């Protein structure tokens, strides 16, 4: 008997790799694709433009995609909890698919829908195929704990089977034969709403940095992919001038929204690996496995992203220090490396990992000693592939609050900028009123004399701030406020 199948997308955004919607739609007589759209979800969110831009061009791609099928998306306005169970009853839903949600917050709202639906006799057909493994099998496998070091969880995955392949397509014959009938006024309450409909400026013809989708995502793997571009990515990389730029090839993004599968990108990397080498180290995959490992770490703890009753966070007592936070998150410390990569962050919403080292020791054990939860949070706000487990994960690791067994130092926040792009161009491309500094400067613009000053238009304390600490003095003193906490635990 055929079933009337919705498919709920809320990450993997995406038809490829898709096995909750091949669940859905073989043996069905009818399939309805949603979205559902939490209309107050801004009342108690601050997300930025970049986040909002690059998740409405994600639906309005799949969108287009089910309108190639005859079809659309349905873009529903409520809370899940309140907007299933008149679905089920209005559409005569017997199925019910989504690809699983292993963060603590999800899996919880997943659970009380799949006891509805069980309640209203509806089938539920979910597939982890966000990440590459089933995160309780490790967990599993450890004793029921997750791995807190990534030798131990790189050991563990060792012992399972490899990720599963990527899902065969959805055939689309199928799809657009078993579709619900659109009604000519579905934008009445189905659309994808445009940026402007949400208060944001009105967007230009240009095209976005990083343009939402998967359609671009899987033009981009292809492109990641070519072996022209293995050296300088796989084989020899190096973090230079250019690689602090957003990528034509980068894939992070279309990963953290699930435009790109991470199983079809590990399998593709196999590939072009066998080619270009005629069984390829752990290392190959190293910036899959370590999303992997956060995520494992988070599944279990609704905590993960706060110190105070977090089992794996050492409790630190961060400075109460709004004034210096909101400085560091609006690139006014006057580090031009920290505030040019600030405004990167803000402007485009992708930053290069060794740059978010570089701002998260500034803000946490390097330099403001604010928590790292407020890092997290500002993240949250304007990075494109920050989610609730890597987010968090990185910016514990990162403060040596959490996976903690070597110290390693902070990087410099002059030093750093200036060995990375000695030229000074990064810095004169996001914060321009520092262009008319000459390179020997241009990252330490307060050690400038009077003259240069002058001679670049622009005097520190006046036209650009001055640094908001002595690093010397600051980071030294962190360190020693650090070695104490950690010691002391004995
Ligand atoms: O370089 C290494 N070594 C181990 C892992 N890793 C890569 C990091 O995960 C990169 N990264 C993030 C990725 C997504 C995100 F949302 C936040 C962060 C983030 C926060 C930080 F404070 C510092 C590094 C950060």
């Amino acid at each position: 008997d055929g079933a009337s199948s919705v498919h709920w997308f809320r990450k993997g955004l995406r038809l490829h790799d898709n096995p909750a919607l091949l669940a859905a739609v073989r043996g069905a007589r009818c399939v309805r694709c949603v979205y559902i759209l939490d209309p107050w979800f801004a009342a108690s969110s601050s997300v930025g433009i970049n986040r909002w831009r690059f998740l409405l061009q994600s639906l309005e791609d799949l969108d287009t995609s089910l309108r190639k099928l005859n079809s659309r998306l349905f873009v529903v306005r409520g809370q899940p909890a309140d907007v299933f169970p008149r679905l089920f009853k209005e559409w005569g839903v017997t199925r019910l698919t989504f690809e699983y949600d292993s963060e603590p917050f999800g899996k919880e709202r997943d659970a009380a829908i799949m006891k509805m639906a069980k309640e209203a006799g509806v089938e539920v057909v979910t597939e982890n195929s966000h990440t590459l493994y089933d995160l309780d099998r490790i967990i599993e496998l450890n004793g029921q704990k997750p791995p807190l070091t990534y030798k131990r969880f790189q050991a563990l995955i060792s012992r399972m089977e490899l990720p599963k392949k990527p899902a065969v397509a959805v055939s689309s014959q199928q799809m657009e034969s078993c579709r619900a009938e659109i009604q000519e006024n579905h934008d009445d309450t189905y659309g994808v709403p445009s940026l402007e409909e949400l208060g944001f400026p009105t967007e230009g013809l240009g095209p976005a940095v990083w343009q939402g989708g998967e359609t671009e995502a899987l033009a981009r793997l292809d492109k990641h992919l070519e072996r022209k571009a293995w050296v300088a990515n796989y084989e020899r990389p190096r973090m230079n001038a250019n690689s602090l730029l957003a990528s034509p090839t980068g894939l992070s993004p279309y990963l953290r929204f699930g435009c790109l599968s991470c199983r079809l990108f590990y399998y593709r990397l196999w590939d072009l690996y066998k080619k270009v080498k005629r069984t390829p180290p752990l290392s190959l995959f190293g910036q899959l496995l370590w999303r992997e490992f956060f995520y494992t770490a988070a599944t279990n703890n609704p905590r993960f992203d706060r110190m105070e009753g977090n089992p794996i966070c050492i409790q630190i007592p961060w400075d109460r220090n709004p004034e210096a936070l909101a400085k560091w998150a609006e690139g006014k410390t006057g580090f031009p490396w920290i505030d040019a990569i600030m405004t990167q962050l803000r402007q485009e919403g992708w930053i290069h990992h060794l740059a978010r080292h570089a701002v998260a020791c500034f803000l946490t054990r390097g330099d403001l000693w604010v928590s790292w939860e407020s890092g997290v949070r500002v993240f949250d706000e304007l990075l494109l592939d920050a989610d609730f487990s890597v987010n968090a994960g990185s910016w514990m690791w990162l403060s040596c609050s959490a996976f903690f067994q070597q110290f390693f130092h902070c990087y410099c926040p002059v030093g750093f900028g200036r060995r990375t792009d000695p030229s000074g161009d990064y810095i004169r491309r996001y914060l321009p009123k520092l262009k008319g500094f000459p390179s020997r400067y241009i990252y330490e613009p307060w050690n400038a004399p009077e003259s240069v000053q002058k001679a670049a238009k622009c005097i520190i304390g006046v036209d650009y701030p001055r640094p908001i600490v002595n690093h010397a003095e600051t980071s030294r003193l962190n360190i020693e406020r650090m070695k104490q906490i950690y010691q002391q635990l004995s």
